[PDB]
DNA sequence: GCGGC
DNA sequence: GCCGCAACGCA
């Protein structure tokens, strides 16, 4: 019997704009249909801001022994230890993750599925890819999008289609799911080669290899977070700016508009009540 | 934000 | 009151 109280209802997390516990709270009911799809059956790390963006944050991944009993919660072992993950997969978990001030949700591209036996999670292949665009220093617009419609073209010309979400932050994520999941393993030496394939068309506009030297006026079309080990901010979540910016999915019209920016919370709630789920086809598997 | 100390 | 609360890929 899913239940979270909110405390601290009028306390702000973000200065600049006066947006409260209240707000966020609201914010993530008012999204939890559209977002939970992308979410479920993955292992959910927070980044938690208590006092607010302008505060000390931290990086959670491990649930806490007193965390609702009622949340579904599985376990990932990593290079030098174990890890229990909550999976937030209802509207609830979204109330427990605001009243956490968790106002960041990240997942990766993959998701537990059960044991043939009785249900032990592990985790499964990669239902999608992920891109990450990053704007290197004086880089235009007409770049940015330019390299997403190039990354789509690509993914494109193998039967892949692909879904742009603005990162609320500086980035454009865009995401393919994928008609035969493969391994994150597999699944990252594809990304690879995308990413690659593209620096070679266009070697001003675009690079391959992170090195923040090689980061100047070019589009630096991140492939590793396919990897298992990586996380990626969740579609439709907050990001801890100054402003409470979000993880928005966005038409390739809008990427059109050289009036592109960044969402903030409300402009999503809005948009969802006018198109719904841009990224609907995204995890139309989801659980 | 919240429990362990 | 104080403190922790992640751990990739190679920096």
């Amino acid at each position: 019997e899913q239940r979270v109280t909110l405390t601290n209802a009028d306390k702000v997390l973000y200065p600049a704009t006066g947006t409260t516990k209240s707000d966020i709270f609201d914010y993530y009911a008012g999204v939890a249909e559209v977002m939970l799809g992308h979410i479920a059956g993955r292992p959910a790390t927070r980044k938690r801001w208590p006092n607010g963006v302008d505060q000390p944050a931290f990086f959670e991944k491990q649930l806490a022994l007193s965390a609702p009993p009622w949340l579904s919660r599985a376990t990932v072992a990593h290079r030098s230890g174990t890890t229990t993950y909550p999976i937030i997969d209802s509207a609830t978990g979204l109330a427990w993750i605001a009243q956490q001030a968790a106002l960041e949700v990240h997942v990766p591209q993959w998701r537990f599925v059960a044991e043939p036996g009785s249900g032990e999670l592990n985790p499964g292949p990669a239902t999608r890819l992920v891109f990450d665009l990053d704007p290197g220093e004086g880089v235009m617009m007409a770049q940015l999008a330019e390299v997403a419609r190039a990354v789509r073209d690509l993914l494109a010309d193998i039967g892949l289609v692909t879904f742009p979400v603005t990162s609320g932050s500086k980035g454009l994520h865009l995401y393919t799911p994928l008609d035969e999941p493969v391994s994150s393993r597999g699944a990252t030496v594809l990304a690879k080669r995308v990413a690659q394939r593209l620096e070679q068309a266009m070697p001003a506009l675009v690079t391959s290899t992170m090195t923040k030297s090689l980061r100047a006026g070019k589009v630096f079309v991140d492939w590793s977070q396919n990897s298992g080990s990586k996380t990626t901010i969740a579609p439709y979540s907050l990001r801890g700016r100054t402003h409470p910016t979000v993880a928005a999915p966005r038409t390739w019209a809008e990427l059109d508009d050289p009036a592109l920016r960044q969402l903030s919370y409300d402009e999503v709630l809005t948009r969802i009540a006018r198109d719904g789920d841009l990224l609907e086809r995204l995890d139309a598997d989801a659980p």
